[PDB]
């Protein structure tokens, strides 16, 4: 049975840990671990391995290099966090030594009015990538099984290319 081993990566605070909970428990996590889940995407069956990391360059070139998938967050309140989004990408770029490394954006908080960063900027920036963008709420779990499916789905295109 096919295994994807996902990472969850993006700045302190964004919501990495309440996404994969969520997606995990189906609830929303109140006041560094991996998961595991069968699932069922477009007929085929496989096995989700998902890290969920923290916002050591060994540990973290390890976790890049063994990822086949990484989900990267940024929260829609917080400009830093979309900022810093070229910094992971940047580093898992360098430790897979590939332009091409499924991922998907993902803008977390989706729920909050305080909101910072603009859908319209943070597609033009997928677009620029070349990566799918879904925004998110852990708390609501609105596109939560979207953002980690999709990702799948981007590892499976690739492992056909
Ligand atoms: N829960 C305790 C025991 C596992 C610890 N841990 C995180 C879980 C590692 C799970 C196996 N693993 C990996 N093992 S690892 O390469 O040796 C590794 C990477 N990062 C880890 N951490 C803890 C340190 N900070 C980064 C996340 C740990 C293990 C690491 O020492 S990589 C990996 C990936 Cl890319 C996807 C899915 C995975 O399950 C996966 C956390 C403390
Ligand atoms: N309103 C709202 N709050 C959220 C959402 N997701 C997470 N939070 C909140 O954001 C805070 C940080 O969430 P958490 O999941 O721990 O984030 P993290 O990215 O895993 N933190 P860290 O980097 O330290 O591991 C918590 O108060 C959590 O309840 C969301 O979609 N909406
Ligand atoms: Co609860
Ligand atoms: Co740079
Ligand atoms: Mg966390």
């Amino acid at each position: 049975m096919t295994e994807y081993k996902l990472v969850v990566v993006g700045a302190g605070g964004v919501g990495k840990s309440a996404l994969t909970i969520q997606l995990i428990q189906n609830h929303f996590v109140d006041e560094e671990d991996s998961y595991r889940k069968q699932v069922v995407i477009d007929g085929e069956t496989c096995l989700l391995d998902i890290l969920d990391t923290a916002g050591y360059s060994a540990m973290r070139d390890q976790y890049m290099r063994t990822g086949e998938g990484f989900l990267c967050v940024f929260a829609i309140n917080n400009t830093k966090s979309f900022e810093d989004i070229h910094h992971y990408r940047e580093q898992i770029k360098r430790v897979k030594d590939s332009e091409d490394v499924p991922m998907v954006l993902v803008g977390n908080k989706s729920d909050l009015p305080s909101r910072t960063v603009d859908t319209k900027q943070a597609q033009d920036l997928a677009r620029s990538y070349g990566i799918p963008f879904i925004e998110t709420s852990a708390k609501t779990r609105q596109r939560v099984e979207d953002a980690f499916y999709t990702l799948v789905r981007e590892i499976r295109q690739y492992r056909l290319k």
